[PDB]
């Protein structure tokens, strides 16, 4: 028993982290097979970041300008190309620690682990969610760009995020491993405001199910509701609308606990309307939304 | 910017996890050099756990009864011994992935990362703290025993915890790597109640400093207090007494923010007395106590 904000084991990803330096900028790269992926803003000076023309800046760079170091050994760059907002640096050596992998583009509400790195070296691992406004709330200092987000399915690492920037409000933006930003963000030091950071309703319900499985049951009430009634309340509280797809995904949790999804929605509705009254659920005084239904099943079952 | 509950990268520890089976019980083992460490209750049947005499049960076990598997390859056991509540299984092969390591016994209030494992395979990593009542609030299912807690200092892993049991209240108990339980707990299926789970005051103050460094400043007030006055309030709220040693340890955070430790104590005193009033600090609606002052400095500076 017990329920924790749990990250995937990071070993498979640690073996892929490298340092990439172009001129005076050093950030992280992801080395998979004979390609190193990194944010294209590694070619920028702090002056360039204000309004960079990446194609033009890249013309002044040659393979030998990209210094790639894996541990304390230098990798030989034999090609370079820009794919959207990432650079792909072809090296002459395949990463011998390359795990089975995929590049996936996640949907808002999906969680993933981040291996925060500096100078190609891992500093820590934590769990994030792609917010409904396409930002993530991470922990990233200067030098952390190029750190990646991922999920693991037994032995296959699905990379979903590469860190590129921090908005003026302290929230984070990045791309998938094809270099496409999540949301409307651009790799430019310009006015970029995030939209409404709504709560991931389906995740909150999954976490309420985890609470029941782990013994926290005070919030269970004698009520039920409908999808439409619940959604009127969810709209009022800046929660994402709950769909039949979300109800279906919560089916295994509903089956395990014997609590119908709509009954849990009515418990959530009362928590939104009445608050916690100074009480806690799974050690939290707020409704946690960074556990998906899959995460709750995975953690409550013990998938390795 | 941003502040997350961050675990150490788990790769160095993943390379040490093995499966240990004795009869019908399978749990995790830690393989360092040519020794595999595991909870001694691996020799128990569910019937034995009620009142086990470990020395007597161990007499009926031989080296060949301890099945140790690292990945899909079997390790040859050439010796076995009991040290307190752990068994040390000498194998004929040194773990080629053994990192630089130490065995440390932590004090309450200290944090560490846990690599939750099942059948010698890593499932996830999360951050814990040794509670003042010597329990930890983990996420452990049956089969997770033998999973370990650790800290890392650059390339040296300091192992501090091995998981042994869950109390009837859903909290966890275990040993250091010398096999001595933290607290008064015993490896027996018997009535073991935990003492008061008080809040780790020095950790809360460190986390308030992290909040200020990361932009959350609403809770800063116009007041100050003294150690004795603050401690009268801390006693009332089941917070650990703050000592001059704790004040000294908070010195670098005080210096970085320009907020004197006693002024932060006065902010904490008002938060205890008035509550949060529906507001949050670093995404939390409660005062977080599982970040030490060292953790805050480490994360806010980017140590790898
Ligand atoms: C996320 C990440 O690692 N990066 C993107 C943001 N930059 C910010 C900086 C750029 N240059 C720096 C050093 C400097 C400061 C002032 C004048 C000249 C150079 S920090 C870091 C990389
Ligand atoms: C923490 C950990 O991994 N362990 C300590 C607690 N045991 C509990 C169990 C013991 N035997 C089990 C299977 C069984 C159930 C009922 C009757 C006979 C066998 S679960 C697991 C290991």
């Amino acid at each position: 028993s017990g329920f924790r904000k749990m990250a995937f084991p990071s070993g498979k990803v640690e073996g892929c982290m490298v340092q990439v330096t172009c001129g005076t900028t050093t950030l992280n790269g992801l080395w998979l097979d004979d390609v190193v992926y990194c944010p294209r803003h590694v070619i920028c000076t702090s002056e360039d970041m204000l309004n960079p023309n990446y194609e033009d800046l890249l013309i002044r760079k040659s393979n030998h300008n990209f210094l790639v170091q894996a541990g304390n050994v230098q990798l030989r760059v034999i090609g370079h190309s820009m794919q959207n907002c990432v650079l792909k640096l072809k090296v002459d050596t395949a990463n011998p620690k390359t795990p089975k992998y995929k590049f996936v583009r996640i949907q808002p509400g999906q969680t993933f682990s981040v291996l925060a790195c500096y100078n190609g070296s891992p500093s820590g691992v934590y769990q994030c969610a792609m917010r409904p406004n396409f930002t993530i709330k991470g922990s990233f200092l200067n030098g952390s760009c190029g750190s990646v987000g991922f999920n693991i399915d037994y032995d296959c690492v699905s990379f979903c995020y590469m860190h590129h920037m921090e908005l003026p409000t302290g929230v984070h933006a990045g791309t998938d491993l094809e270099g496409n930003f999540y949301g409307p963000f651009v790799d430019r030091q310009t006015a970029q405001a995030a939209g409404t950071d709504t709560t991931i309703t389906v995740n909150v319900l999954a976490w309420l199910y985890a609470a029941v499985i782990n013994g926290d049951r005070w919030f269970l009430n004698r009520f039920t509701t409908t999808l439409n009634d619940f959604n009127l309340v969810a709209m009022k509280y800046n929660y994402e609308p709950l769909t039949q797809d979300h109800v279906d995904i919560l089916g295994p949790l509903s089956a395990q606990t014997g609590i119908a999804v709509l009954d849990m929605c009515a418990s959530l509705k009362e928590l939104l309307q009445n608050g916690m009254n100074g009480r806690t659920i799974l050690g939290s005084a707020l409704l946690e939304d960074e556990f998906t239904p899959f995460d709750v099943v995975r953690q409550c079952s013990g998938v390795t």
